[PDB]
């Protein structure tokens, strides 16, 4: 018996969200459904636009790991905050969910990353993003004997923009390898697949990665196709075990020359699109670290994402194991 | 043409929401459905207790003055924040909604106000409230020019509590009624009477206040009666106008010897109570400013209060001018 299913690493984010028009996204050159890095100018002009906005403890890993936990499971989390009000929201946010978070801030400034998340009609969401005190996360911040004792350490693709979070990520590898633990990462964004399109390669050919997410757009970027049936066979080969989500046509798992399909629930209404990917994640890693089928780690990960994309917010409010369990995935 | 529709003064506040269930209020000794005062002890020991929570800004007087931005009437906003994150978010979030907020902060000590509130599974709210920068306000945040130039001069009970604020509120009084405009008050909440009953009374009988919002509750322990008719029939005595609410029995709107009885709105579920008296405030000024009748005020009123409640958090995030509109109250 080991102290964690799922130690997740990732920017750690508060998020300030607000409904808009398609209108304002061209108005503002946001890239819609994207995450948009901007400095801290771009942001308190952003912010002097935006209108009237909830604030909620985010970050795509944080998300995860809080997944994770709410379903049932033990979960760690890497990430950097500051010392300030929006730190100690974050801090408290991931903790209250039973996440263990031991990363100690490292002063006031730079301050805790915030995105502005505007949720257009459609539900879609578009993230600008100021990373702040992410910039700070590096070796120093890695919990050897967290890494040591979790199942699976998982990582964000948007590890790669901070400047030595790839470090740490790299330590991580190394001692859940040796602990005979393993990886998985999530390559996050299609621009950001599109910035580390070698160096994401790279980890999934060494080995470094064992189990890889990507969304449709991320797998095409991975490969620059429009061919998706080849995104789908060139990454399977790249990794040991790959999980591909397609919005409402659901998502596949891929293994070898094994592909399992897993159809998506049923809708009410598209409320807001944030954080289906990252609590995909989560139900795919509380299934897989409790032993459960591929299909039935997809059928997790699906749940989850139809919950979350039912609510404002990014981490779900209501019980994802009592959800699990009426639907006989338990 | 006068600058100002309504003006609102009240306690700057940032909530932060939370679920839970009805036990977790007896273990923590919290009244349910109340405002209680907390220390900054106090507020680190139930934020320890509380589950993850949803930012969004609060205080009463400042959802009451958004609901008046929202339905299309010109609002300004007294309230004192603090120089930090918080009190950015508060300023963001009602300059956003169309408010004239310019209440200068003084530092960042004591830090911006808040609010823990706790919604139960039936939809009530528990607030626990660290004033913070709140204690504060006083005489030299009174904008004299906005009160000259605005139609009502709104307050909250609530000002009773810290020490100074009184002071600014008979600055505003006397400005108002030297340029012919009234004031107003809501009570606030029950114990929040019971403080400063004394003082709520003189200040209808002295006729400082010109029109009173009571809920039911409020209303029965101005007059530390049970008998709810006899509090109807004192509270019209006491002042030129009075609102009194009764949640889901809809509204009485009174004035001398006359009496206008208004209906609940259908609802699809009480979600979460919080500023339901905030935003019949909203829409019965909205409609009084507009030279509106005392029924249709009521109606608007009423109109505002159940969108709220049907969602998470204080302020109205859809269009109440459109759902007025939508309702043939225009
Ligand atoms: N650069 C980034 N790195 C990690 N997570 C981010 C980034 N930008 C936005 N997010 C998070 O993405 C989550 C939705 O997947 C949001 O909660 C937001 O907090
Ligand atoms: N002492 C207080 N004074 C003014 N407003 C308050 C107080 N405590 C809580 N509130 C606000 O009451 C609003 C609901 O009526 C909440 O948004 C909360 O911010
Ligand atoms: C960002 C997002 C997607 C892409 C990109 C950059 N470059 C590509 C080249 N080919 C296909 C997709 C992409
Ligand atoms: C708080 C809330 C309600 C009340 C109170 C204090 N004192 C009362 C005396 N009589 C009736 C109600 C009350
Ligand atoms: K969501
Ligand atoms: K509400």
């Amino acid at each position: 018996m080991t102290r964690f299913d799922v130690l997740t690493v990732g920017n750690a984010i508060v998020d300030i969200i607000s409904r808009c028009n398609d209108q304002f996204l061209i108005d503002n050159q946001i890239t819609k459904a994207a995450m948009n890095l901007i400095d801290a100018e771009r942001a308190e002009l952003l912010y002097s636009r935006m209108g009237p906005a909830l604030e909620a403890s985010g970050g795509s890993a944080g998300n995860t790991a809080a997944g994770v936990a709410n379903l049932g499971g033990k979960a760690a989390y890497f990430g950097n905050v500051a010392a300030d009000q929006l730190g100690d929201i974050f801090t408290h946010d991931i903790r209250a969910q039973g996440v263990h978070y031991q990363t100690k801030p490292k002063g006031a400034f730079p301050p805790t990353a915030r995105s502005m998340i505007f949720v257009t009609e459609d539900g879609e969401r578009s993230m600008n993003t100021y990373l702040g005190a992410c910039v700070e996360l590096g070796p120093e911040d890695v919990e050897a004997d967290v890494v040591a004792d979790a199942k699976v350490t998982y990582f964000e693709g948007y590890l790669w923009d901070p400047p030595r979070a790839k470090e740490a990520i790299l330590d991580c590898a190394r001692i859940a390898h040796q602990h005979g633990r393993e990886m998985s990462m999530t390559l996050s964004d299609s621009f950001c697949v599109d910035r580390y399109r070698g160096e994401f390669l790279d980890l999934m050919r060494s080995g470094k990665v064992d189990i890889v997410f990507a969304n449709r757009q991320e797998a095409l970027s991975l490969y620059q196709t429009d061919d998706f049936e080849e995104a789908l066979n060139r990454i399977a080969a790249d990794c040991k075990i790959a999980a591909v989500t397609m919005s409402e046509n659901g998502a596949v798992i891929l293994k070898g020359r094994e592909r399992y399909y897993v159809n998506a629930i049923r809708i009410r209404e598209v409320v807001d699109t944030t954080g289906a990917g990252d609590l995909f994640a989560s139900g795919f890693l509380y299934g897989y670290t409790q032993g459960r089928s591929l299909e039935d780690c997809g059928k997790l990960g699906c749940l989850a994402a139809g919950i979350v994309i039912q609510q404002i917010g990014p981490r779900p409010m209501t019980s994802l194991s009592e959800a699990a369990k009426q639907a006989g995935l338990i």
